[PDB]
RNA sequence: UGUAUAUA
């Protein structure tokens, strides 16, 4: 007979476990899928304060082997949820020797970025120093990205400096972490939460390959983060950008969700800008806007046009189309968005 | 009719 064995086989015992109770079998307990699991129900739901800390020395002590397990992450985890700051500084004591691990471990980094969620600024930046010696591996990891966004997310902008330097260090690796499936998610938190001293270079590495980071499959959020975030220059030079080239833009998987992003987030005249380039530029001898129609990705974004664009200008969409309709409804994509727009 | 977002 062992504790854990008699709680899995009979969790409601005759005397209801308390964490107290596991007391010298906190790691036997931690690691069990069902002894963990009892664990973070006490941790959760427990109104006597004092029963975390008859466990917590024996989690601190063996957070080493913890925080990277498919089942006792979830025990560190709850003590910086339902722990104080007294539990913090302890449990990053005891896990901030191999930070520079933990970040690309698919369980550790949980607790990691559960953390920087929870502790306060000068436990973060102890968590944060120990980042620095691996940022550039970390910031296009399947699991480091996740604690490079929390870091981004949660902490001050003077304090993601290091970060940001790490963006610009190299000419290149801007475009290189829009177009990485992890690290295009990095650049999309520093655009939200950085300082503008911090954006405005990154911003302007974006525009140097606009055209490469905009149908890119993952680059396209990143451009469409800049027209959310930005200022009101760069959605400007944006929209001029993608006016210049409707078609090729409109007429591609990913960069054709960026035009709906202009015209879902632009003014007046740069919908303006976004009309007048698919009622007066030319594809092959007819209206941009009358191609786009037939197109299997482009249709979408003259939907997104006549339902977002001022009346006006919608007038002058509608006399375009007009005496080509005849020829789109031998399309089927024609024939299937000029149904969707006989509303007009 | 068309895009990314990780643990039992």
């Amino acid at each position: 007979d062992d504790l854990l064995t008699r709680y899995r086989a009979n969790p409601a015992m005759m005397k209801n476990l308390k964490l107290s109770d596991i007391r010298g079998a906190l790691l036997k307990f931690a690691k069990d899928q069902v002894g963990s699991r009892f664990i973070q129900q006490e941790l959760a739901s427990s109104k006597d304060r004092f029963e975390k800390d008859s466990i917590f020395d024996e989690v601190v002590s063996n957070a080493d082997e913890l925080v990277d397990d498919i089942f006792g992450n979830y025990v560190v985890q709850k003590f910086f949820e339902y722990g104080e700051e007294r539990h913090w500084a302890r449990l990053v004591d005891a896990i901030i020797d191999r930070v520079p691990e933990y970040a690309f471990q698919m369980y550790a980094c949980r607790v990691l970025q559960k953390a920087l969620e929870k502790i306060n600024e000068p436990l973060q930046i102890k968590i944060l120093s120990q980042i620095r010696h691996v940022i550039h591996r970390c910031m296009k990891d399947q699991n480091g990205n996740h604690v490079v966004q929390k870091a981004i997310e949660k902490v001050s902008p003077q304090y993601v400096q290091f970060i940001v330097d790490t963006l610009l260090e190299s000419s290149n690796t801007i475009y290189e972490m829009s177009v990485d499936p992890y690290g295009c998610r990095v650049v999309q938190r520093c655009l939200e939460h950085c300082s503008p001293s911090q954006t405005k270079p990154v911003i302007g590495q974006i525009h140097k390959r606009f055209d490469e980071i905009a149908n890119n499959q993952y680059g396209n959020y990143v451009v469409q983060h800049v027209i959310e975030h930005g200022s009101e220059e760069d959605r400007m030079v944006i929209v001029t950008r993608v006016s210049n080239n409707l078609f090729e833009f409109a007429t591609h998987k990913y960069s054709s969700n960026v035009i709906e992003k202009c015209l879902e987030q632009g003014a007046v005249y740069h919908k303006s800008m976004i009309v007048g380039a698919a009622c007066h530029h030319q594809e092959g001898s007819v209206p941009i806007v009358v191609q786009m129609m037939k197109d299997q990705y482009a249709n979408y974004v003259v939907q997104k046009m006549f339902d977002q664009v001022t009346s006006e200008q919608r007038r002058e969409l509608i006399l375009t189309v007009r005496p080509h309709i005849p020829v789109l409804r031998q399309f089927p994509h024609g024939k299937h968005i000029l149904a969707k727009l006989e509303k007009y």
